[PDB]
Formats: structure tokens, C-alpha cells, sequence
């Protein structure tokens, strides 16, 4: 109803129908149309035609370029002000701050950023009214997880960015079938705007609409809403990627008895024809995507990829920890990707892939630091800043946070169960970090409780600073980290739960000259072999103050040699005394009153074991 003509947006719909939408979806779309004032509303169908025509359109407006060397590949170059997630502008809204972050004992919380409901309403009002003027509001119905999976969750993202629509088609399952499946069910409300209403009030840089000054990425778990303004980039704009997949989902998981985690999922098969699934949480630049798509050097071993970033996991009625990859593609950091580091990634990204902030070669190909392959004489490079570039220039040819966005179905080693609705049974959980000193190649937690402590104690070289990144979730906690620790610990008391073995890895231990003690890459399959045996109950471990390590001769080093196993697995009293002190100080300050008894107990236990060496 209306007394005039400004509430019903039916006449502005250029694809689909408001009438055909479920009631709450229409209310969401129409209410935000009233607010944002788009010129048109396009209800996405997810069809190849829609996708193809939108890409062609972006190409005409100078927003993307076709990469002619490859099959249906594209390149976007951004405003240099808009190149990454911005933590300081990423907030969670709850009635009480304590529900979002623990109240630290002495310092500022680094476990999240809380914003009051009142501060957010003011921020919202100063950003969204009229923000889509002159632009199309695209309505993206998407599923996080295989369609109809008991573990899947549905979202609807509204955006004024065609770049976002195209990337969301790759990264999620989107389109009409999602709407039809949703019906009158619940969904996560996702609202995004680049914040550049037309006519433009500020200069457009590199044909990339953004509003750096007003950039704000907000999460409202109680309202089931994600609201993001001012950035068109990655984790800020593709609202499934981190906002939904980790922040909202972890809070939903807390409520519902499951886990939403920053973990790859892989399937590994041994020479005896046995297959196991493992999950792994690593901080940035620790070889996460490399492990997920690893090409094992050990004969008769196979690794297959379920996911490279996010895992949604739930203990079923039988006690198995069943995990799905809630994503539909890989949004990988481009620099450092080579045939040596990730041959399978190379194979994936040469078709139907969108690249962002990488360099472009004169023959329409892609280039970045660490690509590790020469260009034929003649082939020149345009940097990510649209300038001529030479391999002896001062600045990198690709932004360090540049990306490929590629369909998961294209990975040559994608797991056959990667979209099974039931999920895959997780038998091991691997934590990791880049530690040049002190931390052995691999160890195994003494118990579930010790394992949760190991996750909580995670640290990694940011290098000349060792920073904390518990569970690799520091930028992504949807709620109080103390309560998250409690939630994890509670899994041990769940009837019939089969708790996976927990391991910690360090590929990056160096000698006193600064050279890596472990060859890494495909040789990491040797570490995975040891884990596989341990899960099977193999008597291949030796007790140390930090947990179990491989026995002498347990680790398969055939084909290697001579590897300094003594240094690689060396455990120093002095190092670990300091290590446990830093963990203690961190947990006391950052978790404080919300630190569970059992985590404090594990800290005490580790202290004691170190004291006795
Ligand atoms: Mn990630
Ligand atoms: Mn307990
Ligand atoms: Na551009």
C-alpha cells in the first residue's frame, strides 16, 4: 500500500519479478531499494547468459579487461585505496561488548572490533540513504554449501557492483534455484554498496567505484544481517567470503552446536587404499592453498581438495565430525603461485577465472611476483597500476594482496565428495604457523583439551614480529573468543563424539644461517603420512614436553637425506620457557575473565612439563 508512488519498485525491475519473490525477500529487496534509491533492480538468475553479458558490459565501461591468452579469463585493476580487507573498519554489533570480544585485562582487544547498536545506526544513516542513485541494485540469491545440504545456509546479497555479481557466481552457488529452494525459510540479509551514487561527487580512479573514507564492514548476528559500505574488494564486498562464512556463521555455529572455521579440507589416500579427510587452519602466507592442492612426492599417495579456506563442521548422530566446504570457488592470493609451489592451482586458473590487481603481459596473460616462469623475448609487462613494468623495477608488478577467483569444479584434483550434501568425516585437525625458531616440524596434541590449547596458542611471523593468531581466526571471530574456546572444549562432552586427532605443523623452521631446515612443498606428504598412521593408532610417537613427535626412524625420509632431524625436532627449555610466558601473558590479557578453566589447566601443564626438562 501507499498514498503516492514511491514505495512499490515493481516498475524498476529489469530481470525477475518482485511478485515471485518470497515475502521476506521482497521486503528485504524493496525496503533497501526505498533506502538506496537504485535506478533499476536486477534479480540474478545465475545463468551463463547473465554472467557472459555482465562481463561484456563491464569490459565496455572500462571496469574489466579480457585476458586474451586464456579461455574466458578477466582482469580488474582497482583504486589503490581499495585493495584489501580493513580490520579497523570491520565491526560486529551486539547489545553487550562482552558478547563480541572478551574484555581485556590491560590492553586493547585484538580479537575483534565491537560497535554499539547506536553508533552503527548513526554510521548506517550517514552512508546508505540514496547511495545507489543512478545504479542497478543486483539481487544475488546464494547458497553457502551444496544446495539442499543439511549444513548449507542461504543468503541474499544486494549490491550495486557487477564485479561483485560475477565473483559471487564463482565463489557461491547463486541464482534462481536458490530462491526456489529458499521458499519462506530464513536467510542471511547481505547489503553492499560501493558508496558512489551518481552523479559522482568524487573522482573515479581506475574505473573502480569505492568510498575509502566511509568504508565500514558491519555484522549484526542478532539481526542476521551483514551490511558493508565503501569497498568493492574481496572480503569486504563478496559477503559470503568471510562476513557470512566465518563471522556470522561462527555465531550461528555457537548457537546451533557446530563449528565454522578458517580451515582447508583435504582428502588423502594411502598406498593401502585407505582414505582420510583432514582439516587445517593456518595464518596468512603459511601455504594453506598449497597444502589443500598438494602434489605428494611419496609414491602411492594421493591428495584431493574439498576446500582451501572455510570448513563448516558438525558432529552427526553417529559421532563423526562431518565437514562441508561452504564455498563454490577459490579466492586465492596470486603472488607466490607457481608450477613449483602449486601446479594444480596453475591448471585451475587458466579458464573461467577473474583476476584482480595482477600484472598483464602483452600477449594477454597474467604475471606476479613468485610466478617462477620466464617470458619469451618480446613479451612485455603492464603492472597492476597500469604502468609499463620491468623485472628490475623497484615496485612489484602485482599488488601483494592480488587475487585469482576461480571455479572449484576446475581443480584437477577436486575431491569427488567436495559437494556431497552429507559432508566428509574429519579425522585430523592441523594447526600451523611460520616459526623460524624453536617449534618442531610436527607434533601431536596430548588430548582434545591440549589440542584446543594448541589452537589458542598459535603464533606466526608476520618478517621480524611474531604475532598471535589463535585458530587462524583472529580477524574472523563472530563472538567472544573465550566463549569460542568453551564451545570447542564442550565437544568432548557431546554424546558419541569422535574427536579428531589434533596436530601442529611448522614448515618454516630455519638454521642459524636462515636457511629452511625442511624442503616443504610436496615433501609435506611425509608429515601427512605420519599423521595418517597416528590416526590409525600406529605406535610411531615419542612423548615430549610439547606433545608427541615422530619416533626415531618413524618419519619417512627416503629420497631426501641428509635432513637435520635433530635440529628440526629440537626442543629447547629456554625457548619454551619464553614461549609459555608469551602465551600466558596473551591469554591473560586478551581472554581474561572468559578464559576457560581447561585452557588455564593446559597452560599450567605445559609450564610444568617444560620446568622438568
Ligand atoms: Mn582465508
Ligand atoms: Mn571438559
Ligand atoms: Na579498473
Amino acid at each position: 500500500p501507499q498514498l503516492h508512488n514511491g514505495l512499490d519498485f515493481s516498475a524498476k525491475v529489469i530481470q525477475g519479478s518482485l511478485d515471485s519473490l518470497p515475502q521476506e525477500v521482497r521486503k528485504f529487496v524493496e525496503g533497501n531499494a526505498q533506502l538506496c534509491q537504485p535506478e533499476y533492480i536486477h534479480i540474478c538468475d545465475g545463468s551463463e547468459e547473465e554472467y557472459g553479458r555482465l562481463l561484456a558490459h563491464m569490459q565496455e565501461e572500462g571496469v574489466i579487461r579480457k585476458l586474451k591468452k586464456y579461455d574466458n579469463c578477466w582482469l580488474a585493476l582497482t583504486d589503490p585505496r581499495d585493495v584489501a580487507r580493513i580490520e579497523s573498519k570491520t565491526v560486529i554489533i551486539t547489545q553487550e561488548q562482552r558478547d563480541t570480544v572478551p574484555i581485556p585485562k590491560s590492553g586493547q582487544s585484538q580479537l575483534g572490533r565491537w560497535m554499539s547498536e547506536e553508533d552503527f545506526e548513526k554510521a548506517f544513516n550517514a552512508r546508505f540513504p540514496g547511495c545507489m542513485k543512478g545504479r542497478t541494485m543486483y539481487v544475488i540469491p546464494f547458497s553457502m554449501g551444496p544446495l539442499g545440504s543439511p549444513l548449507a545456509k542461504i543468503g541474499i546479497e544486494l549490491t550495486d557492483s557487477p564485479y561483485v555479481v560475477a565473483s559471487m557466481r564463482i565463489m557461491t552457488r547463486m541464482g534462481t534455484s536458490v530462491l526456489e529452494a529458499l521458499g519462506d525459510g530464513e536467510f542471511i540479509k547481505c547489503l553492499h554498496s560501493v558508496g558512489c551514487p551518481l552523479p559522482l561527487k568524487k573522482p573515479l580512479v581506475n574505473n573502480w567505484a569505492c568510498n575509502p573514507e566511509l568504508t565500514l564492514i558491519a555484522h549484526l548476528p542478532d539481526r542476521r544481517e551483514i551490511i558493508s559500505f565503501g569497498s568493492g574488494y574481496g572480503g569486504n564486498s563478496l559477503l559470503g567470503k568471510k562476513c557470512f562464512a566465518l563471522r556470522i556463521a561462527s555465531r550461528l555455529a555457537k548457537e546451533e552446536g557446530w563449528l565454522a572455521e578458517h580451515m582447508l579440507i583435504l582428502g588423502i589416500t594411502n598406498p593401502e587404499g585407505k582414505k582420510k579427510y583432514l582439516a587445517a587452519a593456518f595464518p596468512s602466507a603459511c601455504g594453506k592453498t598449497n597444502l589443500a592442492m598438494m602434489n605428494p612426492t611419496l609414491p602411492g599417495w594421493k591428495v584431493e581438495c574439498v576446500g582451501d579456506d572455510i570448513a563448516w563442521m558438525k558432529f552427526d548422530a553417529q559421532g563423526n565430525l562431518r565437514a562441508i566446504n561452504p564455498e563454490n570457488g577459490f579466492f586465492g592470493v596470486a603472488p607466490g603461485t607457481s608450477v613449483k609451489t602449486n601446479p594444480n592451482a596453475i591448471k585451475t586458473i587458466q579458464k573461467n577465472t577473474i583476476f584482480t590487481n595482477v600484472a598483464e603481459t602483452s600477449d594477454g596473460g597474467v604475471y606476479w611476483e613468485g610466478i617462477d616462469e620466464p617470458l619469451a623475448p618480446g613479451v612485455t609487462i603492464t603492472s597492476w597500476k597500469n604502468k609499463e613494468w620491468r623485472p628490475q623495477d623497484e615496485e612489484p608488478c602485482a599488488h601483494p594482496n592480488s587475487r585469482f577467483c576461480t571455479p572449484a569444479s576446475q581443480c584437477p584434483i577436486i575431491d569427488p565428495a567436495w559437494e556431497s550434501p552429507e559432508g566428509v568425516p574429519i579425522e585430523g585437525i592441523i594447526f600451523g604457523g611460520r616459526r623460524p625458531a624453536g617449534v618442531p616440524l610436527v607434533y601431536e596434541a596430548l588430548s582434545w583439551q591440549h589440542g584446543v590449547f594448541v589452537g589458542a596458542a598459535m603464533r606466526s611471523e608476520a618478517g621480524k614480529v611474531i604475532m598471535h593468531d589463535p585458530f587462524a581466526m583472529r580477524p574472523f571471530f563472530g563472538y567472544n573468543f573465550g566463549k569460542y574456546l568453551a564451545h570447542w572444549l564442550s565437544m568432548a562432552h557431546r554424546p558419541a563424539a569422535k574427536l579428531p586427532k589434533i596436530f601442529h605443523v611448522n614448515w618454516f623452521r630455519k638454521d642459524k644461517n636462515g636457511k629452511f631446515l625442511w624442503p616443504g612443498f610436496g615433501e609435506n606428504s611425509r608429515v601427512l603420512e605420519w599423521m595418517f598412521g597416528r590416526i590409525e593408532g600406529e605406535d610411531s610417537a615419542k612423548l615430549t614436553p610439547i606433545g608427541y613427535v615422530p619416533k626415531e626412524d618413524a618419519l619417512n625420509l627416503k629420497g631426501l637425506g641428509d635432513v637435520n632431524v635433530e635440529e628440526l625436532f629440537g626442543i629447547s627449555k629456554e625457548f619454551w620457557e619464553k614461549e609459555v610466558e608469551e602465551i600466558d601473558k596473551y591469554l591473560e590479557d586478551q581472554v581474561n575473565a572468559d578464559l576457560p578453566y581447561e585452557i588455564e589447566r593446559e597452560l599450567r601443564a605445559l609450564k610444568q612439563r617444560i620446568s622438568q626438562m
